[PDB]
């Protein structure tokens, strides 16, 4: 019933893509050092998205979750190119608390159930990339390239039915725009599912977070606005608690 602030880091070959602005770390491109720092200053969870050349990807993603699990204590999700049960399983066993799946889940919905039966719904996070097309919310796969023809409304329902723990709701429209979260999309989805909704795409200033939590989101995923300190984590939670948002310290 508390809201969460989730720091999201894109990584490739064990490196924070386009790094960060905290000069106070020996390495501002070290995902591990950044992520532990974010944990100290009050990030509620981490989320790593790997985009490594698929040849060294599997080894590289397991290297990362191991390195991370050694140094941090808050939940963290790992995602990106996870296509089957065994890849998710070894990533969780190696340290990750949850995995984030999207395209594999749309093509094979039972993949949500298979991961959940062994690691529990809490470990399965489904990323839903939606966009408005002819007045309807549509689900997109392959990093935005494929309109699946599936309605957001139906996918959200099926994703809970299959046993997902949480849903990351990405507004494609708003991705990388600093214009605010797609609160219209969030309000559309909110009554369709009992699951936690993690809002992604559009953050630019602290009030967007208030707007998003007012819309019904249980958490907020945030990317470059964090790393380039266009928003401070402490000021944000200050702000939201001040205006009645139930955040943790």
């Amino acid at each position: 019933l508390a809201k969460r602030i989730i720091a999201a880091l894109i990584v490739k070959d064990g490196r924070v893509v386009k790094g960060s602005n905290f000069e106070n770390l020996r390495d501002s491109g070290d995902p591990v050092e950044l992520g532990k720092f974010y944990s100290e200053i009050g990030i509620d969870e981490l989320s790593f998205a790997d985009i490594t050349a698929s040849v060294e990807k599997r080894k590289t993603m397991l290297e990362l979750v191991e390195k991370v699990a050694e140094q941090i204590d808050i939940p963290f999700t790992v995602g990106g190119g996870i296509h089957d049960f065994e890849t998710a399983s070894e990533l969780i066993l190696r340290g990750a608390d949850k995995v984030e799946i999207n395209t594999a889940a749309v093509e094979n919905p039972s993949l949500i159930t298979q991961i959940a039966q062994t690691f529990g719904s809490q470990a399965v996070v489904v990323y839903i990339a939606a966009k408005r097309v002819d007045g309807e919310f549509m689900v997109f796969t392959y990093s935005g390239k494929k309109n699946t023809g599936i309605l957001l409304r139906d996918w959200v329902v099926e994703v809970e039915k299959r046993g997902a723990g949480e849903i990351v709701l990405g507004s494609i429209d708003r991705l990388g725009t600093k214009s605010g979260y797609d609160t219209e999309m969030i309000r559309f989805v909110r009554p369709l599912t009992t699951l936690p909704i993690i809002a992604h795409g559009g953050a630019g200033k602290m009030e967007h977070f208030l707007e998003a939590f007012l819309a019904g989101a249980d958490a907020a995923k945030a990317n470059s606005v964090l790393h380039f300190r266009e928003i401070d984590v402490r000021e944000l939670k200050e702000y939201l608690k001040k205006h009645g948002v139930n955040v943790r310290l």
